[PDB]
């Protein structure tokens, strides 16, 4: 019997201290968050999931271009419903404004000539929010990828189909 | 100029609080974690994403075969170079001993017959859970045979039969 130990024994025992104490049999799926403040916040996998999953980059919907983006995560279905009538965003502005907590989504939607322009202010937009956003623009080429993780920052997004920029306040 | 509210206030409420608790601008990436007797455990988030994804599942290692799993697990690097000779593994017998925290993981290997036996130590509730994953990826019949720990089985595995055998 050919003794065998595992590589990463020490990072294993914090494991071990954790899952057994999730143990009630079955685990409990949900582990408390501890913050500054010394509030324990009861998350389930999945939100921990998430929380760190956007937070480093991997969430699948920071993908998305930045205003399907907007437009998955705040439910603009009159803007999805202007795409099933043959309109296309020809250009769009994302004012993000740590103050408030609020984003600004505005642009102009055409045809190709009819043109419709709209504005939407995206309440609750937080830090979360703010570096998922930020993942997004990152995604879109190789030269905004140094703008990624940026949070407590007031910047405008200003995209067109011949140039995409970010401009800071 | 119309105002739309997050659909998911409370949830982004909680995560807000804590990302704010990760600022020192950059974000800390590490989590501190606190267990029922009122231990604290800062893990960072690439920990806590292994931790989780494999009691859920959801991680990539779990997919392999039970005995490819844990040889890339423990890093038997014998059973490479036999494989490389030729050698396939005909059998083998898992064995989890939950008291000890152990894995029995020996077999037959053949092109002559080499047979084979590891005692994997340190084999925890979060590995018992994993090889778990590993038994119900095999097949779907086995899939009911899945999030088990601290219950001693042996998973027997043959090219044309793969039983479990409780204690």
């Amino acid at each position: 019997m050919t003794a065998v130990n595992y590589p990463f024994v020490d990072t294993m025992d914090k494991f071990d201290k954790i899952t057994k104490g999730l143990i009630f049999t079955m685990i409990s799926h949900e582990l408390s968050i501890l913050d500054n403040d010394g509030v324990v916040h009861s998350l389930h996998f999945s939100q921990i999931t998430s929380l760190i999953d956007t937070i480093t980059g991997k969430h699948p919907s920071l993908e998305l271009p930045p205003q399907l983006f907007l437009i998955t995560q705040y439910l603009l279905e009159d803007l999805k419903e202007v795409g099933e009538k043959g309109f296309v965003i020809t250009e769009y502005f994302i004012d993000v404004l740590p103050t408030g907590n609020k984003a600004i989504f505005r642009g102009t939607l055409a045809h190709k000539i009819s043109k419709k322009e709209f504005e939407f202010s995206l309440n609750q937009f937080s830090i979360l929010q703010q570096i998922a956003l930020s993942h997004c623009i990152a995604n879109l080429h190789e030269e905004c990828a140094g703008f990624r993780g940026t949070f407590d920052v007031e910047y405008t997004f200003h995209w067109t189909p011949f140039a995409f920029n970010v401009k800071f306040s």
